[PDB]
């Protein structure tokens, strides 16, 4: 049967070495897993099956999502899987999961997806030490924000994007700013009440993302460009920053609803997957979304919001150019610019996030890319 | 049945490959796990006698990730000549991952969103980094942490060893040091039979080291020594031992999946249909009797009895594991890992239910069923069915 | 665990019917052929789609003798419908209507079609006699009755549909007093369900005829003095309470889900299961408590899960019987008449009932429609609204 | 063969008698006894793993309640197997086999009986319901009304098939030379053995027995009376003859169908492989052209090229409808009708399209594809391809 997302809901995102960088990956991912559950009205022993995307597993210990879930009390006999997919793994998780729901092999899942970028290690290679010298790598830069192929940040492909589709820093800046505004809109506007499930740290009650406060609009126009010396746009503004939370969803079929009689939220219409040149990534979100448009056989005009992971301001206006869209349907209360990035669960946030802000009836589409040069989008509809 | 919409046609399994498995700091140690990806990519397609282009999307399992790169599963695919339109997914289920990554692709062509795939496996223990973390240097010193102790074989909620745990299991089973020993020294001599025999010539592939045709392990064993090895993961009354228990290792397996619909639109003819698959979960302590239950839920579903299988493929993790799967299943202990398997062969850990997969497809003759099963780290396990033509 | 999910369901789209005419009635002066293109054609009409998305038609038809060549091909060629669409004539005596939906059904299950229209026809009114070919025997020659030879009469006992339920009656207890407050019961539900326009929806006028003939023909205070015609003494089935020969023709447009979103269509009904039981020819009324036993056990569903039985009421006594048998509230069980009321032209019965249901549920809502035939067969079919 | 896909298991048959000749004693529904019996016999399974049955029966009058319920119940299967006869005129006993084929793919049933069944020598007069009107009534032969009169064109199929003739071009001499290539074809055969395996037998018991044994009109030619016939339904300018069009005819044949799973189960080898089907309609009128496209359409569906078939089947409605089939399909006649046909064999209409396929599952080699079609009244085909 037929996928629904019953319920969405996801830490705050904490800063870099901030509110949140004492917990663990897994810690957040069980308590966005309680929480949604939680809201799902359903009991945890309901729950069969789990796929966490989680981008950099290493010092996590053994099977990261086991770990959530049995941390979030579900049962013992639920398999556990652990998704990477780079920055798509939250939404990947979701896509597998609905697979399986609609195979018939699950009635009942969760997925979503959890990252602590503030407790990601170093590595030193095993062997012997070279003489002048050992390195120890950043796994964040080594495994999270280098593409393998041409050996630069992801940065510096957005640029390679930036001068291919002139897009300038002006309007990079102008995107950041905007984002930063919607999200603190839609922050003291309570749009997050629903979403959010609020984290006390005991060595402490953080019930807020605490990335969109640390701005400041005048510094914005003057910062140095960061991946690229001269002729530069992207700023640390402008790009997305490193941070720490989780993301959970339930789903399950049309007919486990009607059975466990709760009222979902919305259904999964379609998604897809597409990937281009790895240095191109920044507009395979735009193949992506055309993919599950096509099939289902909308035009753009059809959905009433759009989620492009703001992984750069570059990504988002990137995507608005070609897919020529109203930049006011797309990231409305704000996105990953402003509220952060914690890579494993962005992709899983911004379906839950569609998921609380449509209305009945209206489409919503999130699209997400990931280094090496991939995409995945979904469609949901309430 | 009361006029029920059929279900749709099988996936089939058009080619199985692999590389050697490679010892630890051993023949295939300069190698990462991504490259060993590609060659047993590259050689599956190769094997399915397929245009490239052809392939849509791909899933590896690959445990340990750390210091890898970026996208593991798509520097295979790049590394393996596949196309930059190749959607890529790496998968970590612990020592499952590579059945795992089968059973999930297998879904996305039943739903109908690709008609074919690559499925697989791929690890290098060799290369698996230590740790720091990150913050502040603690005064008087840190101890980086190894990744295999840590993410590979250490359980997170008794802080033990997965030897441990199987040390948990023999006791409560009356697993004795001699039956671990006896089995182990079986598949020792099973893969150097077959071996021999010439077996492992349609799967492996060779791999060309520059600055290795058959697998390494099965060579490194002295029969002799086995009885007076000291237990390794438990002090006294201990069971498990460095000869009983599977080893670290390096190698990739991988398998392409198609349709029924594609195998006729490409005439290719399948080497075998998956029947069913199931994953199971037990308590993290009682992870070795977890694979019993995956291979009863797939002979429950489909309406088999264990006298129909030919063949069992059940992951050594340890010598033990096979043993208390066999007790509980009460199978005929010949028909098991026939081949040999982890003990002797060694366990690239996100590799092995990949291979085990791919090789009762190379096993099992026509009309034949196959059950894989395998154990994961957290009290899980997968399990396979899957019938030859 | 793993295994190939199931394919998508057929879905029920439109679903018509012309009104019922009594034997030598209001629709007698037309063929039941020209019937079956009236049902047609409206159905093809209510589906909200071009006839030529249609692809392949099954009618049943029971008494086929002087319709003339491949019966459902008139009717197709009678709706307009392309000259390009085959046409097959199924004959499950009483299931006759019901068996043609289950064919085409698998037809789409297989891929073979993705629109069709199934259902079927009959009028008694002009249904010949026949007499033998070769020699005349000397002392006189026999012209049989159709309806009776090949309609009415069971092969193997030599004896009438009616005899057969009275061997039933007497198995299960079913007096001539609980049949005759049953046939009384259908007469004023179908009233009722008329005159509360409940057939507004799957009712064609034929053009005179906008209404069910038959409901109007009964007399209260004659039911408990009729003639036990099938037995006489100690027998209980008679004109009353055992159904009539009628006139009329069903059709339903059944589609694959791809095909009603290809050509933006919003479906009545899903079809969810059917099933086909037999038990000895004489034993035909409790068929198709077995045919439907099948279906629930099949999709795991209880028999308080179902909110509308449709059970054929050839006779009082098959719906009695079944209603004992499966032990179901009385209350759910053929709420807005049936065959002992409205008639029953045998070939239509089992579409006309499928069709009823797509219209009377509410949305979720399960039904089980369920048809008993001659020689010991019963069909069966689940569906559900919306 | 493996899971779902369909299998022939056996296909027997009846002789064909002539009208009212050798099998004229016989129902219908005793005909398809028989030949029920006989191919479950055949098959080498219990009577009680028959599921459902479908038999191909055109004219029904008279012939009494529920006729495949009478058939199968008459060769002893149990009670408990649900029946249904099929009518799609002449493709009635190849649609039975491809009904039933899609209930086997859809799991439904695992093993089923479908064929088909005509005894024209019993097909009854009719007498409309009513009043008698003033001045009398001719009671109408239900062959004529219901078998062989087109409801459009208002003309016997015999005068569709001028239409045909006039416009592919089909003289009367390539027309009846087709005649006698078939009489020859058909006599070559039984002297030769080759319907052993398909027919049996039909003990014909009375009040002294009598055992027919092989199909009655073949022997019933005169190759030197042929061009000299009179064109039966056309005065003028006509081509279609008694000779070479085919008779009225008594005979029934049963095949056992089941999945390549269900043979499996029950350790029996299966004889063919049922690789696609399909129908196809067009002008009334054009019936003689239906099996063109049937046939094409199956071809398409399945990739294969008219090459790559050992043989063909049309059935021989009128030697016209073969050689308006070979004439479009441009195809080796030395291909088609390889053992004789319906203008020779004779042509119990409910009959015939099961026949085909019977004959194809035992005349093929291993490997071997088989084209089976048929023309039906009111412009329809069907056709069947068939491995062995
Ligand atoms: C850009 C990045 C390198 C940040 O590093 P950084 O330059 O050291 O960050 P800083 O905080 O020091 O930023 C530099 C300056 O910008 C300022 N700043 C950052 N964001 C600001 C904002 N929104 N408004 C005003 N000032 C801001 C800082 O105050 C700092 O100013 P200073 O020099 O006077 O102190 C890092 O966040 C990154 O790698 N982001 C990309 C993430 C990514 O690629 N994600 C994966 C998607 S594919
Ligand atoms: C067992 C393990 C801890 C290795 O530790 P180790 O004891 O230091 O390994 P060694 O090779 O040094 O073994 C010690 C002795 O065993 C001997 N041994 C190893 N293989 C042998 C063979 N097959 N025959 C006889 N003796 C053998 C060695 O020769 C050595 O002898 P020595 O001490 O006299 O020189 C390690 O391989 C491990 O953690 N395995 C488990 C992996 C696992 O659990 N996989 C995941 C599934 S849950
Ligand atoms: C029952 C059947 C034999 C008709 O019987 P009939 O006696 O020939 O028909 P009649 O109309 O003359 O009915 C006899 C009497 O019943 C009366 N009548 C019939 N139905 C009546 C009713 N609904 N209420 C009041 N009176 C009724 C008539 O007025 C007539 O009365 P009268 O002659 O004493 O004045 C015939 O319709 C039949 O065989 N139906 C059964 C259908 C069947 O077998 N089912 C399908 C196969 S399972
Ligand atoms: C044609 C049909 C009406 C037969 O009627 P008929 O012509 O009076 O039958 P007959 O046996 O008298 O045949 C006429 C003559 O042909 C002769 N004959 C029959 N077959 C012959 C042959 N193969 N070779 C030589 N002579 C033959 C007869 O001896 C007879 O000659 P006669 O008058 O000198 O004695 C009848 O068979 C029919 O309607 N067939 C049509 C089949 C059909 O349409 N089937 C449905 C498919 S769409
Ligand atoms: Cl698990
Ligand atoms: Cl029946
Ligand atoms: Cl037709």
């Amino acid at each position: 049967s037929e996928v629904v997302i019953v319920s969405a809901t996801r830490t705050p995102i904490g800063s870099f070495l901030g509110s949140l960088s004492l917990l663990p990956a897994t810690k957040l991912g069980s308590i966005a897993i309680q929480g949604a559950i939680e809201k799902a009205g359903i009991p945890k022993e309901e729950v069969k099956e789990a796929y966490m995307g989680n981008v950099l597993q290493g010092g996590e210990g053994q099977a990261p999502t086991r770990q959530a879930v049995l941390g979030a009390g579900l049962p013992i006999s639920t398999p556990c899987t652990t998704i990477n997919k780079v920055c798509a793994s939250g939404m990947k998780a979701i896509m597998m999961a609905s697979q399986s729901l609609m195979c018939g092999h699950q009635d009942v899942m969760v997925a979503g997806g959890m990252e602590s970028m503030s407790n990601v290690p170093y590595v030193m290679n095993r062997g012997s030490t070279p003489y002048g010298g050992v390195k120890l790598e950043d796994l964040i830069v080594k495994d999270g924000l280098t593409d393998v192929y041409n050996k630069i940040h992801m940065g510096s492909c957005a640029e390679n994007t930036a001068k291919k589709l002139n897009i300038a820093r002006n309007e990079q800046d102008a995107y950041a700013i905007n984002s930063y505004t919607r999200s603190k809109a839609a922050w003291e506007a309570g749009k997050f009440g629903n979403e959010v499930i609020p984290v006390t740290v005991t060595v402490v009650v953080v019930k807020e993302d605490e990335e969109y406060k640390r701005v400041d609009f005048s510094k914005v126009p003057k910062l140095k460009t960061v991946f690229q010396k001269e002729n530069g746009t992207v700023t640390a503004a402008n790009a997305s920053t490193l941070n720490d939370g989780a993301a959970a969803l339930v789903l399950m079929t049309a007919d486990a609803a009607k059975r466990l009689n709760v009222t979902p939220l919305a259904r999964i219409v379609a998604f897809a997957d597409a990937a281009v040149e790895p240095i191109d990534f920044p507009i395979a979100p735009v193949y992506a979304a055309s993919m599950v448009l096509k099939d289902v056989g909308l035009k753009k005009e059809d959905i009433a919001m759009w989620e492009v992971n703001e992984a750069f301001s570059l990504v988002v206006l990137a995507n608005i150019k070609m897919l020529e869209i109203d930049p006011q349907k797309v990231n409305i209360n704000g996105g990953a610019v402003s509220l952060g990035h914690p890579i494993g669960m962005s992709g899983a946030r911004i379906v839950g996030h569609l998921t609380h802000a449509l209305k009945q009836g209206e489409y919503g589409l999130a699209s997400i890319c990931n280094g090496g040069g991939g995409a995945s989008a979904m469609l949901i509809q309430k």
